[PDB]
């Protein structure tokens, strides 16, 4: 994958053209510009992947003097954070009505484009039982861990974890927990805990994505509605201000 001019900025990769074309276009997915050879051209995202971008906003760690002085934990606001969330949901709604199943929803696979508009991507390398590489276990629905099932509802569970990645600023999900104990504890109804900077209502939405029953989970259309409600309220939903006992959700 290489940076290039000709839209100007593009990320060029050198059978996949059928899949990209059939996705059509949407402001919340990657944009297929054109192709040929002697080479797939996609619109470059100046802010790179969401994970790294969420982590680079941890200003206390990067620029502590600046952070303390401003009483800020993040260069992103609750408005920006929730807009990333609504961006992914809008793209996943678009993508799921075309019966596209991602199977790898996580911050690492979302791009931050022009105007900080989040875009679904897939950095795997080719596209009814479905194909799987190495399992992203911390992002996986109970029913994928057991049974190896993949549907829009399992995508919704992974979205729940991405929503958690957004609020925690790139925290590693279940920090301190082994992959093995997830297979064991999730069936028993264990779920990820509410982050400290998180409002109860964003936590409820995450919990809705993690219902045991796949068919009880909300649709991406319903998830966008919930988030839009939060963004329209005066209420701040994600705390980004420092306080005496502040600690970031752990990364490693
Ligand atoms: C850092 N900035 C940046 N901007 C744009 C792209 C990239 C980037 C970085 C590293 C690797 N790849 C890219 O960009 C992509 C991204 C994709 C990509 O996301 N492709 C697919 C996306 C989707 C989506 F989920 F969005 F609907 C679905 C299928 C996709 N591909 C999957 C691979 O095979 C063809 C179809 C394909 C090619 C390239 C060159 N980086």
């Amino acid at each position: 994958v290489l940076k290039a001019r000709i839209r100007m900025d593009a990320a060029i990769k050198r059978g996949e053209l059928e899949v990209l074309c059939k996705l059509g276009h949407h402001p919340n997915i990657i944009n297929l510009l054109g192709a040929c050879e002697h080479y797939l051209a996609i619109e470059y995202a100046p802010h790179g992947n969401l994970l790294d971008f969420l982590r680079k906003s941890r200003v206390l760690e990067t620029d502590p003097a600046f952070a303390i002085a401003n009483s800020t934990a993040s260069t992103l606001s609750s408005q920006q954070l929730l807009h990333f969330a609504a961006d992914v949901a809008r793209g996943m709604d678009y993508l799921s009505q075309k019966q596209f199943i991602h199977r790898d929803l996580a911050a690492r696979n979302i791009l931050v484009g022009e105007n900080y508009v989040a875009k679904i991507a897939d950095f795997g390398l080719s596209r009814v039982k479905k194909t799987m590489g190495r399992l992203p276990v911390r992002w996986m629905a109970i029913e994928s861990l057991n049974y190896s099932v993949y549907t829009t509802n399992s995508d919704v569970w992974s979205y729940g974890v991405l929503l958690w990645e957004i609020v925690s600023l790139g925290g590693t999900p279940y920090c301190g927990m082994t992959c093995a104990e997830l297979y064991e504890k999730l069936p028993q109804g264990y779920r990820l805990e509410k982050p400290l900077n998180c409002d109860d209502e964003v936590y409820d939405l995450m919990r809705q994505c993690w219902r045991e029953k796949p068919y009880e989970r909300p649709s991406f259309a319903q998830i966008l509605v919930s988030l839009n409600r939060m963004l329209e309220e005066r209420k701040t939903y994600v705390n980004t201000t420092l306080y005496e006992k502040f600690t970031y959700a752990g990364i490693d």
